[PDB]
């Protein structure tokens, strides 16, 4: 199930790691590798590289392996005779769906539906989810606009040659900081960083402030009140100029806790707030748990912490959802067919494995569980601020999405880098943050593992 | 390895089906359901639905089943003790790869790379391909206006907020009957059916339009190289056009073969000359072989027909290749990290696939027999058309991608629907064409077998 600690035998990447990062970097850029994995030796919490380094993993493939490495329930679906099928034969799902395809739905997502959402479709990654969820969300305004009348001769004829009215002029109001994937629509909707943005064509849609939350909050409670309210007002101002430059905003896209622009909260009333604004102008609200989403926040949705019956219209996922997707109301149900489709809409292959990490989930109580880590891990990095305000400052989490600020981005990195070389792997995030992604088998246990390395690194840096 | 025919117990759907189909409506659109399958049963190239009939399938998940279904080679691999991990534990593959990683690669796509492309990235859906694609040909044609010099303050300022000059207005050149997708970049550069595009926000880029051949080719030889000259003169002209307007065309994409579209083919010839233009404007050429890659018009890839050594700047794959990606130039190589970028950029259990796929092909000499089996077919086609001329016209293919056009939708419906009645999967395409996307597995008494059940259609047919 798990390794008893992290085992160092070289520096990271060692040499076989850097001379498969050579062969690699003929055939592409491969300056972003880490380095290479023993995935076979991988276990739980741990990952093995190709040199025998066996690491704590904090950063779980960028917060998408939902429970653990080479987990012993997920070997023997793999075993099983009756599942071959199912790995060698995909189906175009939109089409030709097998046989089990609602009922093994019924097991695994449909069984932690959002509330008020009774719509599913599948998707198999969180920039397809968000692409067909704008697409989603365009139709349905049109619809609203059009009653009931058909679709007209000029409609379908300045569609096809990407011209209005067949193509309208609508947007989606996004977020500075956020990430929504980097296709061009998806990305015409991200601000996370320049180099993801640059040199690519883009959409003139608006783009409103997210809060910046002062920490200690207890300490700024009036400020950090009017830093949510004078966002919510900017929203709104921008949803009501955009409607007058005839680019109407017909939905706004968040995620709960923004992940690459930085781990920047806000609060559960920011949220209902600005679900509340979103239904006053006929947006839909769409909110991206492509990251949040899977249960490390406590909740097995993020947005579940809000408390509302109506959270939203349309809600992303993928990463630990092993597929992608979006849940949706009846509402947004497309009214023909061959409007939202791709190929394959995922993989069944992907929903057997989902269907047991959802029961591993329930069963192992691991939303309970990281809620408990993630305080034991948020405590021990409280005390690591006290002890070292001079690299440590806004410690913030919710469950075990937790991260912390350093003094400059050099340090952050210097500070990634040791880590590892110390048997911890480490995201970073914005400029100088340093984040915390870990697997839902994360323990108590493992944050003091992680905490007690981490002291040792900040006595002698 | 197959059975030895059709055995058709139910209309199709059958009950069982129409069934999942009302369970499937509560959830989504369920609209688009054929019917619902029976894997575990299928075999090659036959189909097994939930009512127990077993189709021939020429359709093949649109074109995505490489070498048939449960294919004991496949079925191997998922057997083996040492693959489990690969299914189970899936890597953020840009940062984390798996040992094997590399070889595995050399073992598959890099064994089949196109002329000129040294590089590859890769990707899990058609769609991703060509919208990643899209923006390494951006980042390639701003490095050459801006040379070896570094961002400027003001392009890093403005591309967070979505403004000129860090987001530039440049556009990417497609054809009319073009389908390369439905991601918001993509769906620019589709042109398939109106239901495909409409209420759906797009860019103002040039679209040009694609050949219509006249058929039979022997008796229109003039007029199709004229109509093929007119296009190639509206390309250029729009080049210049969009440069003019300040939306520099920075590629251009076109498909080997129209297919969502209507099946609409080109010469070998109008697709040099279009490389040709593509080059002189400096304009990076992008061939999208989605659905044309993977062998079945007797070349791995279609664009080999066309004979080149720099056949085109980028390549992209996906559908039987199993996992998507692009080949590209050295010249297009990104030049830093994360830009072209993803959480999963494919999977490597998919790989683990396609390098099965990739021997068995070559074991098994299956793109000779694409071209022989297809031959079969288009014979038998024209046959028919002959026999049925108020059925059938313009029958055309290359190696098994064949296809037919009707009188009308309802009549191109209704053979289809009869068609799987009688025990064989056809696609359609366009308002009124027939399709066929045999697997690889498909061999000559396949398409006899075909042949001799849709002779028998069009002699009842009123
Ligand atoms: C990773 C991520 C996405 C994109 O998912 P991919 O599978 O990388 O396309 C979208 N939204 C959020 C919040 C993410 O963190
Ligand atoms: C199917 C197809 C695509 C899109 O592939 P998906 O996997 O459906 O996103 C792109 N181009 C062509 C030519 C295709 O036929
Ligand atoms: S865009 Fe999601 S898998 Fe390709």
């Amino acid at each position: 199930f798990d390794y008893d600690g992290p085992l160092m035998k070289t520096e990271v990447p060692g040499p076989r790691s850097r001379e498969l990062m050579k062969q690699l970097n003929i055939i592409q850029n491969a300056e972003a590798v880490h380095f290479f994995c023993n995935y076979e030796e991988s276990r739980g919490n741990y990952l093995v590289d190709v040199d025998g380094n066996r690491m704590l993993d904090l950063y779980s493939q960028i917060s998408s392996i939902p429970i653990g490495y080479s987990h012993p329930a997920l070997v023997k679906l793999v075993q099983q005779p009756q599942n071959v099928s199912t790995f060698i034969n995909r189906p175009a799902l939109g089409i030709l769906p097998p046989e089990n395809f609602v009922e093994k739905l019924r097991e695994s997502l449909l069984s932690v539906a959002p509330k008020g959402m009774s719509q599913l479709i599948t998707m198999a990654c969180g920039s397809c989810s968000n692409e067909n969820a704008f697409k989603t969300i365009f139709m349905w305004y049109r619809s609203k606009e059009r009653g009931e009348s058909a679709f007209s001769k000029e409609e379908l004829e300045t569609c096809m040659i990407n011209q209005a009215p067949g193509c309208p002029d609508y947007s989606i109001l996004s977020f500075m900081g956020a990430f929504h994937g980097r296709t061009m629509g998806c990305l015409a909707t991200t601000h996370s960083k320049a180099i993801h943005k640059i040199d690519i064509p883009s959409f003139d849609w608006p783009i409103a402030p997210f809060p910046r939350l002062k920490y200690p909050l207890e300490e700024f409670v009036k400020e950090n009140q009017q830093e949510e309210a004078r966002c919510l007002e900017e929203v709104e101002d921008l949803i009501v100029k955009y409607r007058k430059k005839k680019k109407t905003v017909a939905g706004i896209i968040v995620e709960p806790i923004q992940s690459e622009g930085g781990d920047n909260h806000a609060s559960d009333d920011f949220f209902r707030k600005l679900r509340d604004i979103s239904r006053k102008h006929g947006c839909a609200f769409l909110v991206d748990e492509v990251q949040t989403g899977g249960g490390s926040t406590g909740k097995f949705w993020a947005h579940e912490h809000w408390g509302l019956d109506d959270p939203a219209d349309v809600m992303t996922f993928s990463k630990k959802m092993m597929t992608g997707g979006f849940f949706h109301k009846e509402e947004f149900r497309p009214n023909a067919p061959y409007r939202i489709f791709n190929t394959w809409l995922g993989d069944p292959s992907k929903n057997l494995l989902l269907a047991e990490v959802i029961n591993i989930i329930k069963r192992e109580d691991l939303l309970s569980n990281a809620a408990h880590a993630g305080k034991v891990l948020l405590t021990g990095l409280l005390d690591l601020q006290a002890r070292y305000p001079q690299f440590i400052s806004r410690v913030r989490g919710r469950g075990t999405f937790c991260s912390f600020d350093t003094p400059d981005e050099s340090i952050r990195n210097k500070l990634i880098s040791i880590a590892r070389n110390k048997g911890v792997m480490l995201g970073g995030c914005g400029d100088k943050s340093i984040r915390f992604r870990p697997t839902l088998v994360f323990r108590d246990h493992h944050a003091h593992l992680f905490l007690n390395i981490f002291s040792d690194i900040l006595a002698d840096f």
